[PDB]
RNA sequence: AAUUGAAGAGUUUGAUCAUGGCUCAGAUUGAACGCUGGCGGCAGGCCUAACACAUGCAAGUCGAACGGUAACAGGAAGAAGCUUGCUUCUUUGCUGACGAGUGGCGGACGGGUGAGUAAUGUCUGGGAAACUGCCUGAUGGAGGGGGAUAACUACUGGAAAC
RNA sequence: UAGCUAGUAGGUGGGGUAACGGCUCACCUAGGCGACGAUCCCUAGCUGGUCUGAGAGGAUGACCAGCCACACUGGAACUGAGACACGGUCCAGACUCCUACGGGAGGCAGCAGUGGGGAAUAUUGCACAAUGGGCGCAAGCCUGAUGCAGCCAUGCCGCGUG
RNA sequence: CCCGCAGAAGAAGCACCGGCUAACUCCGUGCCAGCAGCCGCGGUAAUACGGAGGGUGCAAGCGUUAAUCGGAAUUACUGGGCGUAAAGCGCACGCAGGCGGUUUGUUAAGUCAGAUGUGAAAUCCCCGGGCUCAACCUGGGAACUGCAUCUGAUACUGGCAA
RNA sequence: CGGCCGCAAGGUUAAAACUCAAAUGAAUUGACGGGGGCCCGCACAAGCGGUGGAGCAUGUGGUUUAAUUCGAUGCAACGCGAAGAACCUUACCUGGUCUUGACAUCCACGGAAGUUUUCAGAGAUGAGAAUGUGCCUUCGGGAACCGUGAGACAGGUGCUGC
RNA sequence: UAGUCCGGAUUGGAGUCUGCAACUCGACUCCAUGAAGUCGGAAUCGCUAGUAAUCGUGGAUCAGAAUGCCACGGUGAAUACGUUCCCGGGCCUUGUACACACCGCCCGUCACACCAUGGGAGUGGGUUGCAAAAGAAGUAGGUAGCUUAACCUUCGGGAGGG
RNA sequence: CGCGGGGUGGAGCAGCCUGGUAGCUCGUCGGGCUCAUAACCCGAAGAUCGUCGGUUCAAAUCCGGCCCCCGCAACCA
RNA sequence: AAUAUG
């Protein structure tokens, strides 16, 4: 959840800004406000979100000295609107931050293995024929046999016999190992794919 | 005419006596909170942030110190309107007065506070090398002259204070 | 907290103050203080008293009264009998307000009262009728000193609820 | 402050009840819930919890909590201990400090006696007086255990002499 | 922790937060000691014959089952309560049945009690057909006994031998 | 001298008896079958004289139902040198941190839960010594210039001030 | 196992080329001891010697195949 | 000889 201390100059505000704060709130965040005031913004108004964890906002009133104390002591961001559209819009903002899903991944390169080796003591090595993209390093895989998902993983080894090399792109023999593991025989598929986030703003 | 007074218990051990701590019965406050609350007398009432402050009020007063009319309260003189005996309205510091001002005395008292101060402080007992308006007792002078300046007028810099 | 002191300790002369004085200067001498606790640090307004205690003692300094210190922070002087001045002044600093933004104004640790602190402490009252001050020959004016009321079972004491 | 009118009319709560400590049974819960100042109660007959009845204390207050002293001879001067319970330095020599045999003279510092000045007033205390009495207010006395100076005493201690 | 001292290991000097409601000395009674003395018992020693192996009896645990009734569990339970489970005993199990009742006291009412017999049902049992009319009392009746109905009640080898 | 003319388990067939009843679940007989077992591990029990041991008999219980229990008799022993030792018990004395009594109590690591606290490179504030910079305002000292009512004057200016 | 050391009971070992009997520690399951428990003591369970053949009175450790694990060379980009 | 814990 996410808290809000919040003290205006008028009982109006309060009662105005507390109408729009429960429209923002939801299971993905809650956001509550807790203890709000009227009137100029204090020391016990500022301890109250450093006990809570809690925003400090206020309409067209500002902080006193004994306030900007425990602001300067103890951290908590100071923020004033004397225009209330942008103060329900800001209360988002700070919940949307909050949030942060994952949603999509895409294929960089696909590649087939051929012509296995097989050592005794440290399993399979690969060689390999990238059919389409282009097989990289440093990012997540895929190995597959008849369309379902053996093993994934990070690339440790791109590299045709000695030849160790970051890249290698379609139509071009490859050889491949992954981190933790050499169960690659022939006829299984890698899959490299690069990742997309989202990081949706909250509704 | 007189200065009168001192209580203990529980609790270590199976039980005892010591040593010995802890706790309670007492009186009290510049008190708070809980529950309950009819009236009266008398006394007390921000101990915390010497933290910050709206608005009103908390030191002025003398015309028997002096120019003066800024008043307004009359009188007197005078001019008018006529009602010829009256109101009306200009002059006049003449006056009962009195804003602003000059000057006198008070503003150092009365009131608030406990921040700083372990000794320039405070308290108690002494001292000399001193002053002391206002208040008193004692003895004498209180003669004769001059130049300014605020107020006020004539202007002017300034948003406002000035 | 065991060593601390150069105007430090003493003398002469000059200057200074109402007056004594390293008070402040020039020169000369090398002392001063120190375990009967110097110096340094922490903490603290002090006393007549209050509270407790059989007394000795202990704790404590609200109210009342005496005295000192402080007056947004820091420093200085003027006027005056007396101030290095709570509601006087000048400058710097912090901070609040005003403004034509150039530059100015303000100091409730006075009485009421508000924000804030905090467990918690009051009415933006009435009158100079009385006592006592300030001014004045006096009337008189001024006096949130003081006298009074309002508010709270806060305390003491009296009375009732037959 | 006094008189008059009406009618028991308008006006009692709070804590505690196992021992300490004045004041007892039943029911509910069953080592749970909870009480608890201290030692402790409650695990199926709870005088200790929760409720009810009865009882005890105190009164427009009652109780809890915080704060101070008392009890506490538990920092012990008055008024405690140190063989084994906390407590005699491992032992010795020694400066500063404390204390000192016995005789006479002298001094009068300490000490003891008297007097004067001072020990603010309020307070405290006693005897009185005035508010319906009391609280409260107030007359007078005593008190203010102290200190300084002067005049005396010379046993004891100190100084000084033999 | 800080100072001082020491080459260093360390010594000397010396707290507070916090936690417990006890810590501790001597002494008394008892128990305990792989502490000591003395002393007794099929305790050992000296012997005889057995158990523990085998088969069978009876009992217990465990196991299993619709039920394997309940209790007894170191010596001080385990051929035990049980001086004797084919039904009964018998409590436990599956069925079939009754609810003032199988069994006692009590009230009211009718019918002597009773000896005979049959069908249906596993039996408990219901439903019949038979037969009899007894001691006292004026038979007004009852005392014996059976059947019906009411509610006070009856019942439990259900639980708690802490 | 052997699994036997030793031992009787187990099983088949046919009977008897008590009783409503003899299947799971009786006793007993008759014929037939003839397991294991040839003196039993560590360990352990009883018994000191008409006893141990060994062979029979009777009863209670009871319709039928002992190898149990209770009771009776026949035959009938071994060995006790001794209290070193084991076990159990009594008395005296000693030690004790034990007292629901050694089947008592209780120590620390490590793990755990709970609780408080020290050091701390440093970072960010207040206070403050020393060395430099800084120098408002005010006072004190020195002053060319600018400016100047009182006093002095030869009337040009001086004295003196700002 | 390309070459090395091994294949024994549940685990770890001994039996060795010196071919006539597979036993010993810890475990497993029971019994005893103790007031009880651990400890201790007494017992019982548990094997084609991987798998086969050469072997030979009989392969028992002796041999070689099949086979398995590990040793390293290596089927070790 | 050696003997632990509740």
């Amino acid at each position: 959840e996410v808290n809000i201390v919040l003290k205006a100059d008028v009982q109006g505000s309060v009662e105005a800004i507390s109408d729009s704060l429960l429209k923002l709130s939801t299971d993905e965040v809650k956001v509550k406000i807790i203890g709000s005031g009227v009137g100029g913004i204090t020391e016990t108004d500022a301890t109250l979100a450093a006990a809570s964890n809690a925003i400090l906002v206020g309409f067209n009133v500002r902080a006193d000295a004994s306030a900007r104390k425990v602001i300067e002591a103890e951290s908590l961001d100071l923020r004033y609107y004397s225009v209330i559209y942008n103060l329900i819009d800001e209360v988002k903002a700070a919940m949307s931050g909050m949030l942060s899903p994952e949603l999509k991944q895409q294929i960089i390169g696909l590649a087939e293995v051929r012509d296995v080796f097989k050592s005794p003591k440290f399993g399979a090595i690969a060689g390999c024929m990238v059919t389409e993209g282009v097989v990289k390093r440093h990012n997540p895989i895929r190995v597959l046999r008849d369309n379902v998902v053996i093993y994934e993983g990070e690339l440790e080894s791109l590299r045709r016999f000695k030849d160790d090399v970051n890249e290698v792109r379609n139509g071009m023999e490859c050889g491949i190992g992954v981190k933790n593991y050499n169960d690659v025989r022939t006829g299984d598929v890698i899959e490299v794919f690069e990742i997309i986030e989202i990081q949706r703003t909250i509704a």
